[PDB]
């Protein structure tokens, strides 16, 4: 009946209105340690942040799940720090995403099990702050070493009854393959998010995984580059489809039956070092109510093509504290 | 006349016998901070490399080269710990070895050459600690991130004065390509150590390098598998020629008339989680005296075989301070 955040355990009922995947900073292990200028500074991301949560907050926000990893550059202080100025409870992310470190691809299943754990049960570094959720990553077929780290974290949250999400290839219907292998070690689906799902519109795939019990993680809602067709860069990170041909994947699950199972974010953040330099400018440009997106944006649209206040209110308050609530099956 | 450690400058004659191609812990940035317990505990690793140091400063040596970067997981509080514990000094380094991440991966030459900058000129992290070398790497043809990296680290060198050491697959030959682009940017050779050069035989490339300018890094003398043929992966680490195969290359190159543009080092490690668990169980196997490998085993065997101790001073005492010493020629 409770819930880890960078500040403590809350309690379910305030978790509130929940953004399940976003980021504070997009980084890498250190980076930000040792190069705080790329940002400006770490004064600066802070102001930024806090600027930008407190944004959501005045429209209706009340928790994120920052879903970055260790390879991510997760500084649990940083979120600390900026979830305390802003009010808004940041639940912070174990696991690996897609640029693991020799020190951590050279590691057993076993190994990788023990420092899940360790970060959920003891603490993140020297912090006593614990991880509430494991988040992983595929592009594709999984690399061998992606495979040991979807089994790791299906062992960690079989031990702990805390959730794994997901980064997929969602065009390579990854989240097929994730599957099997969660399966494979027990996991019920019910304590998963296949994440990145927005990015497909293949009903096929998504029904398949909802089917069997995931949640389907339409969590990139702002990402496009429509305008935006001379920029290669931006136009191969966030695609060429619509904000709303990705939100009407959120009314489509609805019409299927799967209301329960559907997790909605904006994939945003306040820093992005891990790809190319004035990226954040860039995304900023798009998208100026940044985290506030979906509650400004994308609930009003939903509401307008038919879709219920009391539906959107499970979504978006119901959906993420099931699946963020310790348990075996959810 | 000043060479930068991690408490500190110090002069010329302070740096004494100097072991240029070291490392306390082989590990990944963040790595020692979110996962302690992989080398039993941070006290543990701290103990291990005191312990180390201090054999070494029993046997004559004063100075240690770390040649671990940010992306080896370099940890400069660390270094500065076990330097004053020791009473060793340890020159720590900047640049980037094989496992940059995408952070660091996505830059540009500028910007990679202000990253090298700062941790020259300012400092590392918030730290104070400025390096006194810049470490780059290759294996085989540069990938296109490493060309820039060579050329950050040239631009870098070439506004401060401090050496560049790198990293070969010394059998692919790679040092004529570092080279290459080192003096495509203006870069002296008598500013750069090829490093890795004792992992191969070929003295048609040792002597290409030498004749131009460069200094030679003869780096990992004690590492053999020889009388290990059963573990495939000490043996792709550490190779089948012999430590004396290795150390019978420092008497070929000071032969050849090069004594002054030779470096000698082990390569040793107190910590290494950057490949195999257990891997560095095995090596303390194979090479029990550690860093202390050099003066107690290479030096009087390369006396036996008829080299004389003043060459063999000028090697390990005159050859690394002209080398450390910041100069745009030496
Ligand atoms: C919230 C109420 C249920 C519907 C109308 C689906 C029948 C969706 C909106
Ligand atoms: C140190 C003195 C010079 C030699 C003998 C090379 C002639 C090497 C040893
Ligand atoms: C830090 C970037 O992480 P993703 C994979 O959600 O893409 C923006
Ligand atoms: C940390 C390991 O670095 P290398 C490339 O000198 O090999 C042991
Ligand atoms: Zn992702
Ligand atoms: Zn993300
Ligand atoms: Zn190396
Ligand atoms: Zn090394």
């Amino acid at each position: 009946d409770r819930i880890n955040t960078v500040r403590g355990p809350i309690t379910i009922s305030e978790a509130g209105f929940t953004l399940t995947h976003e980021h504070i900073c997009g980084s890498s292990a250190g980076f930000l340690r040792a190069w705080p200028e790329f940002f400006g500074s770490r004064a600066a991301l802070v102001e930024k942040a806090v600027r930008g949560l407190r944004r959501a907050r005045a429209a209706g926000v009340r928790t994120i799940v920052d879903v970055s990893t260790f390879d991510i550059g997760r500084d649990v202080s940083l979120l600390a720090e900026v979830s305390r100025a802003a009010d808004v409870h940041i639940v912070a992310a174990t696991g690996l995403w897609e640029d693991p470190p020799l020190s951590m691809r050279l590691r057993s299943v076993e190994e990788l099990t023990q420092f899940f754990l360790r970060e959920i049960q003891y603490g993140i570094e020297d912090t006593g702050i614990r991880a509430g959720i494991i988040k992983v990553a595929t592009n594709g077929k999984a690399t061998p070493f992606q495979e040991l780290v979807l089994r790791a974290a299906a062992r960690a949250s079989l031990a702990t009854g805390v959730p794994v999400t997901t980064h997929t290839a969602a065009s390579q219907r990854d989240g097929e393959q994730q599957a099997a292998i969660f399966e494979s070690e027990g996991l019920s689906p019910s304590r998963v998010c296949i994440g990145h799902s927005d990015d497909t519109d293949d009903l096929s795939y998504l029904t398949a995984l909802a089917a069997r019990g995931y949640l389907i993680g339409l969590d990139g809602i702002p990402h496009s580059a429509i305008g935006l067709e001379d920029n290669a860069s931006a136009s191969a990170l966030l695609g060429n489809r619509s904000w709303q041909t990705r939100a009407l994947l959120i009314k489509a699950l609805i019409d299927q039956g799967y209301m329960k199972q559907i997790l909605v974010s904006n994939d945003w953040l306040f820093g992005f070092s891990s790809y190319v330099t004035n990226i954040m400018d860039v995304m900023d440009s798009v998208n100026p109510d940044g985290m506030a997106f979906i509650p400004l944006r994308v609930i009003p649209f939903l509401r307008e093509k038919g879709v219920s206040q009391e539906t959107l209110a499970g979504i978006t308050v119901t959906n993420p504290a099931r699946f963020l609530s310790p348990t075996l099956r959810a």
